[PDB]
């Protein structure tokens, strides 16, 4: 069987799988009390994509389609196309279009458009409210608010940049609250499962970034379960799993020594032996290395 | 056994990222260089994993800037004192052309400037443009200038980020006159030469042309030329950097394959210094299936004649 491996890039060389920004650090904390169920950055170790996960680091939280103006405001409805401008199929057995935001919050960026006939172009600051009633990406449409021009039947793109807040500080975004992908009073479908440590003394290990803030006092923490480069790697390699748990070691090349070890579960998430909230202190050139497949009762050395 | 076998990723063109701007690839393109010299500085990496020019590993940090800013109380423009991509101090004596990820073409790049005040976590963001052909574009010296749409609110001594979105055109009656993707900026200003560049590339074998990985940059105003060609997908850069497989000649023979059927559509040469050539004549958007991908066959000699494509 093809040997399993993980990418050897450092944390700072890899990308968050839930927003198009670099990873910055590793974090662990208790989460047994709440539900961890992100839909981007979900992939098994043998390469099966889950949830709304797709392969491009720059298409996360983007939208493409045509727009129509909502009379008496600066708001536009976008009729969604696929990530490569084909028709969007709402019957596919996924929660929402691939790359759809998987948290409730106000995402700010630029809405841009090109007119086919003459190549004229235009761009305006815009915000999408993923908690709002018109946020119905599974049905094929979302709404943007703008600050200011957009034509009908012309290709239009939202490029995300960051998040806003607008009361009590850091109350939004809520990175662990899923949007309602079909809107009010419709339950979500085909979700990737919630994850949690199943072994005593363990916690999830998160790959953490800080989202840019564009207004107010947002909570800018964003944790993903797998780097986007790991998703890309497992998808291509499709190496068979020889157990439910891949043991990884995090290595400091300056000394050759292992800093900590962790479990990469076959269904696509990492746990460590730690109790409490902890920002890991790592060497910037450290990397992860697969060492062996282990059984269900393997006890990690304390992180 | 022997040398580690060389490979390229199996991702399709449409699943990969442009190495010169943070957008997906769309198609393949070939043409003669014409009046321009092809010397891009992002997306430059040897097949055994040596990064060149301003190339770095993150697909989303391409054409970004980070640092602190200063206004003038008589203009909407801000000067940014540059830091490196992980907020480390940027040293102008480092042997690189400019901070890694700096734009490598002359044009007007629009995006958002954003900032967080460390003390209380207050944040702000405004549309901003950087003209990489302008005299204040001096990233090798550690500063660039941005024009913003509103008179002021950005604070001094606070971390500030530019996220690129697309390109604009203005100040011309001729459409699509800018950006000029093969004209390098003057990273220290026009009366100083650029340094430590990744070299220019060109087909060296009779009847061959460069093969490019092409995207269309978003346009944000005016009538810009939105074509953007790179020599290697960003995912190929990441792959070679990790694998560091030795090159066993100057040229790797690759085949481009349709996955739906497995059949070979054309063959090409991946030169060990990090660019691709094909046997073709003319300036053309290639007709390929969207899901096509490349596979390494063998290291070939310098006098190998490719089958025409
Ligand atoms: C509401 O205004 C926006 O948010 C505030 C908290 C400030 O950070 C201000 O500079 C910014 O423009
Ligand atoms: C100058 O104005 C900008 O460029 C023009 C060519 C138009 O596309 C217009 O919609 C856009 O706002
Ligand atoms: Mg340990
Ligand atoms: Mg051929």
């Amino acid at each position: 069987s093809k040997p399993f491996t993980v990418p050897i890039l450092t944390v700072e060389e890899m990308t968050n799988s839930r927003f198009p920004i670099p990873l910055e650090k590793l974090f662990t904390g208790p989460s047994g009390a709440f539900v961890v169920q992100p839909q981007n950055g979900r992939c098994t170790t043998d390469g099966v994509l889950l949830g709304t996960t797709q392969l491009s680091p720059v298409n996360i939280c983007t939208f493409r389609g045509d727009v129509t103006h909502i009379a008496g405001s600066r708001n536009y409805t976008m009729n969604l196309a696929s990530l490569n401008w084909n028709n969007y199929d709402p019957t596919e057995e996924i929660p929402a279009p691939l790359g759809t935001p998987d948290f409730v919050g106000k995402i700010q960026g630029l809405l841009t458009q090109t007119t086919k006939g003459d190549g004229s172009t235009r761009g305006h600051k815009a915000t999408v409210y993923t908690g709002s009633a018109p946020f119905t990406p599974k049905l094929g449409s979302v709404q943007f608010s703008t600050d200011t021009d957009f034509e009908t039947h012309q290709n239009t793109k939202f490029t995300p940049v960051g998040v806003i807040q607008d009361t009590t500080h850091r109350n939004e975004p809520q990175q662990w609250v899923l949007p309602s992908y079909s809107g009010r009073n419709v339950h979500n479908v085909h979700l990737a499962p919630a994850v949690a440590p199943t072994f005593p003394g363990e916690q999830l290990l998160f790959f953490r970034s800080t989202m840019p803030g564009c207004s107010g006092y947002p909570n800018m923490d964003l944790d993903c379960l797998l780097p986007q480069e790991w998703v890309q790697h497992f998808y291509q390699e499709a190496a068979p799993a020889q157990s439910d748990v891949a043991l990884l070691r995090f290595v400091n090349p300056d000394t050759g020594r292992v800093l900590f070890e962790c479990k990469l579960h076959k269904s696509g998430y990492v746990t460590v032996a730690h109790t409490g909230q902890h920002d890991l202190v790592i060497p910037p050139n450290g990397y992860f290395r697969f060492d062996s497949w282990v059984n269900q009762f393997y006890t990690l050395a304390p992180m």
